[PDB]
């Protein structure tokens, strides 16, 4: 990547954003500590470590909750405009509920945070729900499931108001939700993600759900959670320099071939994929391939749900990692989706026609390296979805580490393939902003190296070290280098 | 319209080919002289007049049975380079079958006309099939309803194997069907064209059929029925210098709004008035959209029959008219489709949102001037469905004459709205040529005056004025004076 190709902090306007993020459950540790109740995820870790590739569970995390001191710390020294952590629900809301009680040591934990990040100049942008429902709502009504599409919805609503009640004075930044695509498919439909659940016949730990209608379920209460939480926010909390919305996990896609039914294919699978909740919040519904495809399977909104979630943010972030090759899949009685996103009708390939990747592999099993994919997605968002305020919420690469093949601390500390890849898709939003795209910001995924979901620790994401090993003692990697040296010139 | 704005025949290629159209039920007369069999709209015009606009029927038509070389001295005089008429099924098969047995003067009059076009210098396009099924396959197996897509494609197949075998060797041009969507829906779906079939509740002499499900069976029927012919045709018949293809009947589409979403039913709009037929002779089968919102409703093809579909066509005929707005409709409980083409989850407006009419009125109740729709279509033929050797098949307008407001024989010879129009498409086509669209051909749509349907004798589409008060004798209109001087330059 020539020298004169790599991004600079000037390429920007000064009023762009560049920060890290993180996530409550994955790194904050002290998971049954100071009244925090359970989560979906310690009860998943816990009853199934089987689940988990190397067994592990986020007990310990990165210890953020007494070592976040430090991750301010990390932050300042790049010099981050701001910083995307979540607020653990179970350690807010113990049972989850209002009744349940407010739980005093987690508010005073996210409010020294959110006080310290301000002191040093780092602006908070708070991401309400990131995946950890409390296991108490899980075991009452099976959290997101809520058949009643009523009970989930009010208890986030309150667990809503308890976060704008003792932070609204202090966050400039809301995100309701993060990555709902991942959590419902993942959660329900392959049953990788707690609590385990996917249509008999699956494999995971519970497959005695229907992954062709619990994810639909699942994120049919994520919209009207998200709606009524907004529809909230403006009223009571709402102030001319404060913004509120949600994040999606999204994955460029391109036609796997020249003939137009794979354009067709593409296009199912951008409405799957990132239409599935973000058309809901633009115009009020679901995009129309998927209510052609799914059918009854997918709920619809009653009149007045439509009007709250029509509009329902100021800004929008957007997860990013990779893209995939969408081909055509003829609807025939030789086809009968299994995955709630078979429905799309269109198979996801990383290699094309040529049997070559659509870019080069990052690490895991999964990232491929296609900066051009993000590039796609702005267009879309810019020329099709109202070109919003956008936030390049996620974005970054996993190293593997695992027990067979450990990876060097000095090996782990020389990620240039990761820097490579945060330069190049840096880079890229500077082409997409040049191209009028409503891009605001950056923020590289994973502050710290951290629990990740059912890889464990497996995958190290983060641009700052954490050696468990000795105290979960943080060390800046060569990315986390280079982005000081991007933000302090 | 300027003068410098004026089509000039050295706009086109000297291989272009400029000619006039008709169909036998529409002007052949003679319905049921020399062994005719009846078909389904003698049958239709007979049992029930009040189905026509002016209670009439076409058993004398413009007596093109009788006076079929007047037709061609017309055609040889405005310097016609071919002429497209089609083929009577019960005039050639009175039973419809090959038992029924082949009735020889049908056959000679077709013989006649090829012969005596040919001894002229005109090019015969043949159109095997246009609308005029024989009443005893009717009855027989309801004909294109025949619900085991077997009896009527085989009766089909061999209808074209008896004009293949007859015509054959001085043949180069033919059409198995000809508007084959206006023919699925208007039969069966809104019933106003023979045999009067829609679904109980709905306005037609026979409301106890299936809109919903009826076109479908007939058009896939038409599918199978074209595949057996093509099929039959290239094995026995097809020479280096011969071609075979259909013509599709088509409105142009165009967003009614700006919204993502009307761009959406627009092309839901195009697939189920195009993509119906034309993708299922291009690729296999029918368009995503139309499986996916029409479902069980719209039978599936044995993996052999798509084989036979794709690629079955050496051109295409292309009979346009006007164009439509597409207005997006949401599913939803508050919508149930009623018609086949209501599956296309839009309205299509004949004015915008600003109240105005999409194009200039051209007399008749649907036909709208619109020459941007056709450079549309041309467009899509070119980039999305191979550039296939394209003939416009079809063009004009229909002037109203009834016997409320009757048309003077003066006014009906001044058709300088229908010459303008004429004009303006011609014009189109030199700019869709120039574009890269691969069409060779333009017929003027209604060499005479003639029945139309269910319009009756209400609408005079003709280039050439058929005065039936004097024994249908043929006169020039001003457009037909305009061809003539653009062939002969
Ligand atoms: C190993 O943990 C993950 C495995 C797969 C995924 C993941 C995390 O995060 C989602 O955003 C994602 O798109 N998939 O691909
Ligand atoms: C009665 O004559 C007709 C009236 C309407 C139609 C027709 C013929 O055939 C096609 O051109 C068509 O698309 N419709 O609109």
């Amino acid at each position: 990547l020539s020298p004169s190709e790599i991004p600079q902090r000037d390429w920007f306007p000064s009023d762009f954003t560049f920060g890290a993020a993180t996530s409550a459950y994955q790194i904050e540790g002290a998971w049954n500590e100071d009244g925090k109740g359970e989560s979906n995820w310690d009860h998943f870790c816990h009853n199934h470590p089987e689940r988990i590739l190397d067994g592990s569970n986020s007990d310990i995390g990165a210890n953020s909750y007494h070592m976040y001191k430090t991750d301010v710390r990390l932050l300042k020294e790049m010099g981050m405009d701001a910083y995307r952590f979540s607020i653990s629900w179970p350690r807010i809301l113990p049972k989850g509920t209002k009744e349940g009680g407010i739980n005093p040591d987690g508010i005073k934990y996210y409010r020294n945070l959110i006080n310290l990040l301000l002191e040093n100049g780092i602006e908070p942008y708070v991401t309400i729900f990131h995946w950890d429902v409390p296991q108490a709502l899980e075991e009452k009504y099976g959290g997101f499931l809520d058949k009643s599409h009523k009970s989930i919805v009010e208890d986030y609503t309150y667990f809503a108001k308890v976060c704008f009640d003792n932070f609204g004075d202090k966050v400039k930044n809301w995100l309701t939700f993060n990555d709902p695509q991942t959590f419902t498919s993942f959660s329900y439909g392959t049953g990788v993600f707690a609590p385990g659940r996917c249509s008999p016949g699956l494999d995971c730990a519970y497959p005695t759900g229907n992954s062709l209608v619990e994810p639909y379920t699942a994120g049919h209460n994520i919209l009207l959670a998200h709606a009524e939480a907004v529809d909230l926010y403006n009223k009571h909390y709402k102030r001319d320099d404060t913004r509120i919305g949600l994040a999606f996990d999204v994955m460029g896609r391109v036609p796997y071939g020249t003939s137009f039914l794979d354009k067709q294919a593409e296009e199912r699978s951008w409405d799957i994929n990132l239409g599935w909740f973000l058309e809901p919040v633009v115009r009020g519904d679901y995009p129309f391939s998927m209510r052609s495809l799914a059918r009854e399977r997918l709920p619809f909104f009653k009149d007045e749900q439509k009007e709250k979630l029509a509009g329902s943010y100021n800004m929008l972030g957007l997860n990013y990692y990779t893209s995939r090759f969408s081909k055509n899949i003829d609807i025939s009685p030789n086809y009968s989706p299994v995955l709630n996103t078979d429905d799309a009708y269109a198979s996801q390939e990383v290699n094309g026609p040529d049997g070559k990747p659509i870019g080069p592999p990052m690490g895991n099993p999964w990232i491929y390296m296609y900066p051009e994919g993000l590039k796609d997605l702005l267009m879309i968002m810019k020329n099709k979805y109202g070109n919003p305020p956008i936030y390049i919420t996620e974005n970054g690469i996993g190293d593997v580490d695992t027990k067979e093949t450990p990876l060097p601390m000095e090996a782990a500390l020389n990620d240039y393939k990761r820097l490579d890849y945060i330069q190049r898709h840096i880079a890229t939003l500077k082409e997409s902003i040049d191209l009028g795209s409503n891009v605001q910001g950056y923020f590289a995924w994973s502050l710290l190296d951290n629990f990740e979901w059912f890889a464990g620790f497996t995958e190290r994401y983060g641009i700052v070290y954490v050696d468990r090993n000795n105290n979960c003692t943080r060390y800046m990697k060569e990315s986390a280098k280079w982005l000081k040296e991007f933000n302090t010139a």
